[PDB]
């Protein structure tokens, strides 16, 4: 209902990216109810990732983590390269290059054992992923997170023409 | 009315080639490749082709390393591997020689999808409508991953049955 609406509302009159990016993830969380959801965005070249929202993980504050965008990324990492959605069961069921290393391994937001991870794309580039978990607990709700990363993407695009 | 005869038979390659049938012959997907992987799983052998003329898979064997590009990474990471250009993409991905000699297997845009059987890849299908500027989406991919998944459940199904 009323809802969806809002938050639909709210990202297309957004004029900064970083809000976006959370009122995209509040959508996900409340509206769509997934547990945890969290944004990464790479840094212009592309070597490091910040974290822009980690909703539904409490005594979290992102800022000034920066995690290195290399092997150590693992599945995350692997995203950013080929740009493909990653739905995992258990990660330790996957080849070793899944796994994620340190620093991200000591991080509760990421830590989950099974998850989404679905790239944001600008002009052919994963710029950034939505990491997405049930901790406490498909295609369908992966092609459900794509609309939200297709829209966080659009309104990427049009926050920098302005 | 083929999950009907899927169930009918007890003979993997049959089964497979009957998914290939339904996905090309029914959904008009153009062409639907097959390919399962040896006792070792280091190597794939070509078991259907539907859509490629003049060709018979029947003893083609490929390795499974980085010569196959893509569809070995399908195969290791258990991920469906959605390609609208594949020079788009990292120089890793592209089939190499043996795969690049066969034309089932020359498409340059496409989906592969792993037949996967209690979380282990067994096999792939991979999927083109190369003759068509429209690329493949996530509702053709739910269509060819049903079909892995009737797959992989007759595998199973006839290898609990002929387990000696």
């Amino acid at each position: 209902s009323n809802a969806f609406h809002q938050i639909s509302s709210r990202i297309q009159k957004s004029i900064d990216v970083d809000e976006v990016l959370r009122l995209c993830a509040e959508g996900l969380h409340d509206v769509l109810g997934y547990e945890r959801v969290n944004i990464l965005m790479a840094d212009t070249a592309r070597t490091s990732l910040s974290f822009v929202a980690a909703v539904g993980t409490a005594d979290f504050n992102p800022a000034g983590v920066v995690l290195p965008l290399d092997q150590r990324g693992g599945v995350i990492t692997k995203c950013f390269t080929d740009r493909q959605v990653y739905m995992i069961d258990d990660v330790s069921a996957y080849p070793t290059d899944f796994r994620l290393q340190s620093p991200y391994d000591a991080i509760r937001a990421l830590r989950s054992k099974s998850f989404v991870i679905c790239p944001i794309v600008v002009k052919g580039e994963a710029i950034g992923v939505f990491a997405v978990d049930n901790r406490s607990s498909n295609d369908t709700d992966v092609d459900t997170i794509k609309l939200f990363a297709d829209q966080a993407s659009s309104a990427i695009v049009r926050i920098n023409l302005l």
